[PDB]
């Protein structure tokens, strides 16, 4: 299992504009387009993102390209962020994937806000951090994905995803 397969499981693939869990216009593999309520704004963003007139629809190839971009942007954001880098550096390979997943889903700023959890992972206090991470809007809003993530930090293996 790798970060791309892991995220593909969590986000799915859609080749037409759709609303995400929060109601925002997204496409492909969890690629947010705009928070704007306007479908048109969405389609504009989309064409700018692909480089073509897409009329709200893209190909598999295009979805994967945007996916490649997002994953890279996620990793590089972690590396540049002063609160995230040290955690990432302290982590093993699986847990590193886990953090990347979170950052792809909630942005750098988002994850950087989980001060106590970060501290806990950093200290390798797995069970404590799992309990703190669950106390969040995040967990309450997407509990099945959050539980997958939390279990992954807990065990340090891909079990939660070998099911799926």
């Amino acid at each position: 299992m790798n970060i791309f397969e892991m995220l593909r499981i969590d986000e799915g693939l859609r080749l037409k504009i759709y609303k995400d869990t929060e109601g925002y216009y997204t496409i492909g593999i969890g690629h947010l387009l705009t928070k704007s309520p306007s479908l048109n704004a969405a389609k504009s963003e989309l064409d700018k993102a692909i480089g073509r007139n897409c009329n709200g629809v893209i190909t598999k190839d295009e979805a994967e390209k945007l996916f490649n971009q997002d994953v890279d942007a996620a990793v590089r954001g972690i590396l540049r962020n002063a609160k995230l880098k040290p955690v990432y550096d302290s982590l093993d390979a699986v847990r590193r994937c886990v953090l990347i997943n979170m950052v792809f889903q909630m942005g750098e700023t988002g994850v950087a806000g989980f001060t106590n959890s970060l501290r806990m992972l950093q200290q390798k206090r797995w069970d404590e951090a799992a309990v703190n991470l669950a106390k969040s809007r995040w967990y309450n809003q997407t509990p099945n994905r959050a539980k997958r993530i939390i279990t992954s930090f807990r065990t340090g293996t891909w079990d939660a995803y070998k099911n799926l």
